[PDB]
């Protein structure tokens, strides 16, 4: 059960840093971008580090303006966020904060070394409970108000996946 | 046994990153900084942000070159890292890249959330798993030659635990 601690490890050094001064940032740079933080939750544990090349309809836009803080002896460290054209048809469909559930490639590298006592069967039972995990975290969590949302999917479009969450909003 | 996933998320996410550029961002900034990352890993899992204010005599000097590289959808993700002066006596004793453990911070948080499941008084045990696991990591691990040094330790001067390793070096 390494998915429960990497969840937890999500939200303590990251979610619950970035979310409450998300909204901010976004309003920033619209001065238009959606107002939550969509999180792309693969559960092959394919995690692409260029989100272009995972679907040509997904199209880096611009970075919000960057949030920093001093974290345990690093001064000024740096909390960076993507922002993501999502097209259909050619046309623009909606525009948003992306980027995928980097613990997920943690639980793919893992299951890649022989030191880490990590089945290679294991990787869609264990990201399936880092989602669950994750989502139990952030229904009861303050840092979390209309500030995210989780896209899990199992590929048998990932840019229709999104849009379809983005609809909702 | 949260602590086997977070040392493999430390290497996995972190360490195999930055320590194969590590040589090459201190040599443009001397262009004297010591050629290794210094961890701090703190038994007790305090782990302060403000290194400065954990001892006097750890002064803030500089920060390297920043790193960047795309990583899971995120365009130019930033590694940066703060370089310390070590004092002894009001005499300049070393130099070096120097940080805690972050995920040693997520030991400590956990305990204090109740839906973590994480006992408060595990965290020493938890600690001293996260810092055994790392350390059969990096003697194996092939980014780190000469790259850093671990620094574990239970405090009953953290300047003089520092500069101990350093002088070995
Ligand atoms: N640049 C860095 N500087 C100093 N230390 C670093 C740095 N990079 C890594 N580390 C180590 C390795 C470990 C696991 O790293 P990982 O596999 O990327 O998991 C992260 C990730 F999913 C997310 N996340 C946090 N910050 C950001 C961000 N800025 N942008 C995007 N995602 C972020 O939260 C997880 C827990 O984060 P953590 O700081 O508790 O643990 C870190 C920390 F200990």
């Amino acid at each position: 059960n390494v998915a429960h601690g990497l969840a937890w490890s999500y939200y303590i050094g990251y979610l619950r840093l970035i979310l409450p001064e998300l909204q901010a940032r976004i309003r920033t740079y619209n001065q238009a971008v959606s107002q939550r933080l969509y999180i792309l939750l693969p559960l092959d544990c394919g995690v692409p580090d260029n989100l272009s090349m995972a679907d040509p309809n997904i199209r880096f836009l611009d970075k919000l303006p960057q949030q920093t803080g001093d974290r345990a002896g690093i001064k000024d460290r740096v909390y960076s966020n993507s922002i993501y054209e999502l097209l259909e048809n050619g046309q623009r469909a909606g525009t948003c904060v992306l980027e995928y559930a980097t613990p997920l490639q943690t639980l793919f590298a893992m299951s890649q070394y022989s030191q880490a006592g990590f089945s290679r069967e294991d990787r869609l039972e264990q990201a399936k409970l880092f989602c669950r995990t994750l989502e139990d975290i952030l229904a009861d969590a303050p840092e979390s108000q209309n500030n995210c949302r989780l896209i899990a999917y199992q590929e048998p479009s990932l840019s229709q996946e999104v849009l379809r969450h983005l609809r909702q909003e």
